[PDB]
């Protein structure tokens, strides 16, 4: 019975990994600062929210190469993103947010250790720019040209003078996954085996840490257990998480397994030691530094409002309020299949910022980790696709 879900030209479950048919959104969340000037002379951050912006995925596999024996699959997966108007607030190209320069930030952070070189740094100096910043909600995810940027490309031209959050990810896949297909066990469908043909991360200071486990997350072997412990690898995310049963749920006729992030996943602990990149030193519990995942930006993951973490960083940023109906990231996953009947996975972005001497854009700051944006990954299963899938036996 089991052996109806493998990946192989053959079965439905590959038609549907390679055209998935159920929708997803992702929903865009900005942190708006109400008191740029009053922030960098020490006072406490104040931010209000501001979304959601609603965009479609467009999810297609390719690039399908097939297995060793049979045993592996091998692709890539395209996600765009199309714009809903009438389930977001405005329209984003409108809509303007005012957060933290981040393009700035980066190259302050460049400075500091040299991923390009300190002593261009005169173009700090020569060209006046502000630690906060407004541009439109459309900007900061899909891009925009940057001042400095647009100069630091002029003596290095492999430097992009455009900064965005989710800047050219329309359209494109990320990376080059091969994937373990049902055959060898059950077990082992969609797993990851490697990826960008290593099978192993470089970026984190343990071997235990930069290991790659379980799926990519958006599907799971079948036969699923309440007892046991799903590993998901979230690429963007930079690591590996694993996921807890949390209860029982009934989405449509169908039950389901309600899987939940734990507290534990960000925290910090000795097994957790890892993911601090100067080794003895992290940040503390509910946040994780992702910087080197990202071009050498002090970029911070952390869950929206800072849910799942130390109430000291929760205290430093205004406007905070992180409760776990909203906050949490569960998925609502179907026992025999390992369908994703319903998920929400999310996520929030922040940027390290402190005072420096060097740089008066900074003024007198807070050190603090700042929010910019968080999201909502959202999927729920339609009415008729709920049937079809609910015809089995068969
Ligand atoms: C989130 O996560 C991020 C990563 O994911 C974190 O990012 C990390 O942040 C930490 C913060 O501490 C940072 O650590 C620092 O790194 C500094 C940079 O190190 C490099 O550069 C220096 C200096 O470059 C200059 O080197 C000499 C001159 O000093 C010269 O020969 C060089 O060519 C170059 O000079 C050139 O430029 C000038 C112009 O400025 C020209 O005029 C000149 O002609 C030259 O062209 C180097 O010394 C370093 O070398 C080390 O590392 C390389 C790696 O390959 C080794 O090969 C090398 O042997 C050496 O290794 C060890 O030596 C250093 C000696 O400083 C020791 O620190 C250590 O034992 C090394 O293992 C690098 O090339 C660095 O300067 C800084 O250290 C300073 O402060 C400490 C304070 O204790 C002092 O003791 C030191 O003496 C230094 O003054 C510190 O180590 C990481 O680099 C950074 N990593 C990444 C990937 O981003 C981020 O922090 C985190 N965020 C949060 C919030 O947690
Ligand atoms: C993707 O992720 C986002 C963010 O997590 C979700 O957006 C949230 O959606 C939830 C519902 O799914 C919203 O929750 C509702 O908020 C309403 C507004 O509450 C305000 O008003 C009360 C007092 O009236 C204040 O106390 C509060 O602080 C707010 O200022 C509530 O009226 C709703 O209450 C109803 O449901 C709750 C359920 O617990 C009951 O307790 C209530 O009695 C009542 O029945 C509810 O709390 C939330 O506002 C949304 N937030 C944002 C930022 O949009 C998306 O839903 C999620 N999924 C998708 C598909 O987008
Ligand atoms: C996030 O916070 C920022 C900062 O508070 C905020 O940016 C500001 O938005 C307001 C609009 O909400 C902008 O004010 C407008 O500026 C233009 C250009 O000068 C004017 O034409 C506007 O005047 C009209 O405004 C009303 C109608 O729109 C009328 O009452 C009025 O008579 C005029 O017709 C208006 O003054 C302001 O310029 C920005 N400020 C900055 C620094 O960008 C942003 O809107 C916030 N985002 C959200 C989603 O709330
Ligand atoms: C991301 O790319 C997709 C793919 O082109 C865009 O989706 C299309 O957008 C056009 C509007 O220019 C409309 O025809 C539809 O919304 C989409 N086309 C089809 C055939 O579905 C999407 O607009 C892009 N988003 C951003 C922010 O660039
Ligand atoms: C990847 O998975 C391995 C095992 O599947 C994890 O290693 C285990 O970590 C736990 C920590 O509670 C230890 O008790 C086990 O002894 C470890 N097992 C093995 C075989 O090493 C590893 O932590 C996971 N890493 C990530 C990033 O998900
Ligand atoms: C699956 O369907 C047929 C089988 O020959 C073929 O036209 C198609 O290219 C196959 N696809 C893959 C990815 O093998
Ligand atoms: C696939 O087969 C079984 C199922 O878990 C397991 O023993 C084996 O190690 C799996 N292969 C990989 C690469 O995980
Ligand atoms: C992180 O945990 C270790 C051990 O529990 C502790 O020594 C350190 O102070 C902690 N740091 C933070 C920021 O919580």
């Amino acid at each position: 019975i089991e052996k109806k879900i493998v990946l192989r030209n053959g079965t439905e479950a590959f038609d549907s990994w390679e055209k998935p048919p159920l929708p997803v959104y992702t929903q865009f969340y900005f942190f708006n600062v109400t008191n740029p000037e009053e922030i960098l002379r020490g006072e406490t951050p104040r931010v209000e929210e501001v979304g959601p912006y609603t965009y479609r995925e467009l999810r297609n596999k390719a690039n399908i190469q097939f297995g060793d024996n049979g045993t592996t699959i091998s692709a890539v997966s395209n996600k765009a993103y199309v714009f809903e108007r009438d389930q977001s607030v405005g329209d984003p190209k409108i809509d303007l947010i005012r957060t933290l320069n981040i393009p700035v930030l980066t190259v302050i952070e460049w400075s500091q250790v040299h991923f390009l070189r300190e002593i261009i740094e005169a173009m700090l100096k020569a060209y006046q720019q502000k630690l906060f910043v407004t541009h439109t909600v459309d900007e900061l995810l899909w891009g925009y040209k940057d001042e400095i940027l647009s100069l630091i490309h002029v003596f290095r031209p492999d430097i992009s003078p455009y900064f965005g959050l989710f800047y050219e990810k329309n359209g494109t896949n990320d990376g080059d996954y091969v994937f373990l297909t049902g055959e060898d066990s059950y077990l082992n469908f969609t797993k990851i085996v490697e990826w960008n043909g290593k099978t192993s991360l470089d970026w984190w200071i343990t071997d235990k840490c930069n290991m790659i486990n379980g799926t990519d997350g958006d599907s799971f072997h079948p036969l699923i257990t309440k007892d046991e412990v799903l590993y998901v690898f979230p690429s963007d995310f930079c690591r590996s998480v694993y996921i807890t049963f949390s209860d029982y749920e009934s989405v449509q006729g169908l039950p389901a397994f309600r899987y939940k992030v734990p507290a534990e996943i960000l925290a910090n602990t000795s097994d957790n030691a890892g993911f601090c990149i100067p080794e003895g030193n992290c940040l503390g519990s509910g946040v994780l530094n992702v910087s080197i995942c990202k071009n050498g930006a002090p970029i911070i993951m952390s869950f929206p409002h800072f849910y799942q973490a130390d109430e000291r960083f929760v205290s430093a940023i205004e406007g905070m309020h992180p409760n776990q109906e909203d906050h949490e990231t569960f998925v609502d996953i179907n026992p025999l299949t390992g369908i994703i009947l319903k998920a929400a996975k999310r996520f929030q972005i922040n940027i390290y910022v402190k005072k420096l001497d060097d740089f008066v854009e900074t003024g007198d700051i807070r050190t603090m980790v700042f929010p910019v944006m968080y999201l909502n990954e959202s999927v729920h299963i339609d009415k008729e696709t709920a049937s079809r899938l609910k015809s089995m036996i068969n």
